[PDB]
């Protein structure tokens, strides 16, 4: 765990309170750093970050079947649902997995809190850590959760933001009111940089920009976003 | 079939002889636009252009099992083998499957001249028509192709060239010595337009570029890639 007092600079530059935890595997040998190591630690309501274990349950139960399917009361695909932030949707997902199937799912995936109790990722007692939004990542993307291959390969493509050449980026952003994160990771030929952020919103809106920001200048220092 | 004689000046502007077929699926009514429909119809050895059945094959057969797997003799996974000119692991899948399995294969996804009689695919009889790289595209999209959907999901991300928010570039090169291909789509919230075009290089390497520059500047023209 390297712990990087180099990085405060990015935080500060946007007068942000936070934390961020890059795993770095573009080497034989992969490192885990972290800025705020305690913090990182912590564990906060995912938010919208919970889209991505979210779509898996919802996949499994069958809640919905497909990149094709549409969802009416405009029209929603899976895409479209994972891209926006209109809320019916996953809450339709929600009330068509109940909260004992929810509940097993979450335990099942060892996903923080482990627990469910309106919406329960936002409103609820679920929680989970900037390091435990790693753990998961990385099992998704060597497709070693408890969930058929196409389903894992499904969500990894709902999460692409941007892509090049060389490079895929696919990430999520949520935000609780008081603090937001921004996950995902970028592939390289050589392996993934996943990443991990949350900070504080004490500005609400205004405050908002800070999660890419700040994730972005740190990756760019280490070679793993292209030059602009 | 829309004849499209408005976009010959895109061919002439690099002087260039080919055809074209675009699929814009983005209306709830789907068009079919063509240059040349005649040499749309004839069938052209596929080259690089193979790799995205070549993988479902090689996948299927299990000569390779895994976006993980390396093969050495520098190391090449599915994605740089994908990504990159270098022959020798499409020439080992090839090997591994042998003719039969191949021919069999072949046909159960019915590409074109459907026979592989050194490399089947630049070297031997194997022929399909910029139409018919748009019927198979188009089979792969929509996770119909007789193959694990999880195989026809990784080639598909195989394929990624380039994204943004709101799109997906997917797209193969593939060069024959006489002419060259471009095929592919881009997906956008309301549906993906198909594209395959071929094109004669009678300057050889000097000619290459025209294959992304005549489809680009054409799909620019009906707004399905984004203004530069």
């Amino acid at each position: 765990v390297v712990i990087r007092s180099d990085w405060k600079k990015f935080f500060s530059d946007l007068q942000a309170e936070g934390a961020i935890v890059i795993a770095d595997e573009r080497q034989a040998k992969h490192t885990l750093s972290v800025f705020d190591q305690e913090r990182a630690a912590k564990r906060y309501s995912p938010a919208s970050t919970f889209k991505i274990p979210h779509t898996l349950f919802a996949l499994d139960a069958d809640a919905v079947r497909d990149e094709f399917q549409v969802f009416r009361w405009q029209d929603q695909d899976l895409r479209s649902a994972m891209r926006n932030s209109t809320v019916w949707v996953y809450e339709l997902f929600a009330k068509d997995i109940g909260e004992d199937k929810a509940r097993r799912y979450l335990k099942q995936i060892d996903y923080g809190n482990v627990d469910p109790s309106g919406d329960y990722w936002i409103d609820g007692n679920l929680k989970i850590s900037a390091h435990e939004q790693i753990l998961f990542l990385r099992k998704l993307y060597r497709n070693q959760l408890p969930f058929k291959v196409e389903h894992q390969r499904l969500v990894k493509d709902l999460m692409i933001t941007e892509a090049g050449r060389s490079w895929i980026l696919r990430a999520k952003t949520g935000w609780e009111g008081r603090f937001g994160w921004w996950v995902g990771w970028i592939e390289w030929p050589t392996g993934p940089v996943f990443f991990a952020l949350n900070i504080d919103t004490p500005n609400r809106t205004d405050d908002l920009f800070k999660r890419e920001a700040i994730a972005r200048a740190i990756l760019r220092s280490i070679d793993a976003l292209p030059p602009n």
